[PDB]
């Protein structure tokens, strides 16, 4: 006789958390921002930003992957 | 007699959680902002941002893969 | 004789939270921008934002995707 | 504001196996019964039982019982 | 604002399995069996059984009960 | 606020195995019996078993009581 008895229980967490979580910005204060630009000469690509205050998040990562296989075989 | 029995149990948890979550902006201020530009020459690409209070999120990231596969061969 | 019982039981969750979520922005200020421009020139594409108070969210990410496979193959 | 979520989960079994469960009784062999009786006398009652082989099972046992009670009062 | 969600899974299993499940009686003998009785005398009930091979499952038991109870209230 | 978050998960078994279970009786063998009885008398209850080879599983126990009480009260 063969019994062959396949009981895997799985519970598990897979987790990510990326980014800007659960911070607490208090009354930040941004000063004043002056730019002046005169006679300037660019021969290529210009990308530029201008501010008092920037919050930026990026998040390119934080992915998550599970591969999971339960072969069984028999003669 | 063969008896296979073949019974595998999932509850797991695969999650992310990206970007920006949960997070108090109590009363924040941007700034005065003045840009003057004169004279400038651009040749290529002018890309710009300007502004007082800029706030972004980004998310390219954060996805979830999961790959399952349960096989069973007899003879 | 065989008998072969093929009972699996799947609960598991694939999930994803992305972009910006649950957050307070309790009164904000923008301040004033002020952009001036004289006599520029440009000999290619221009993309400009100009703006007080500006609050984006961008998700390209974020998505979920399950491959999930059972294969009972008998003689 | 007030959030609730009620989200048990339940897979537990409750199970009983009584009385005569898989055995093999390989070419067991009751003897001769002989029995003779003269002369006897009974005033009650009479309860009997004669037999070479008797292979038996009584399950006044084995019962099960599940009492669940889920609850949630609100003010 | 108020937020109930009540969302209970089940999937407990309630089981019995009483008697006499799966055996093997691989060629099983009873004997002769010879009651020889003469001027017995009975003033009451006589219950009898006489045979070879008697083979008996009985089952006043096994039964399985499930109560069940789920309550919601509000204010 | 109040967020309440109600998750207990239940894998239990509660199992009872009772009586005989998985023996092997390999070709036991009950010997010749002879009664003889003479001018006997009995006042009250006879109750009585003649056998060369009884084989008797009794299973009043074995059963299995669960009782589960999940309450949540608020205000």
């Amino acid at each position: 006789s063969v019994q062959i008895v396949y009981k895997p229980v799985d519970l598990s967490k897979v987790t990510s958390k990326c980014g800007s979580l659960g911070n607490i910005h208090h009354k930040p204060g941004g000063g004043q921002v002056e730019v002046k630009s005169e006679k300037l000469d660019f021969k290529d690509r210009v990308q530029s930003k201008i501010g008092s205050l920037d919050n930026i998040t990026h998040v390119p990562g934080g992915g998550n992957k599970k591969i999971e296989t339960h072969k069984l075989t028999f003669r």
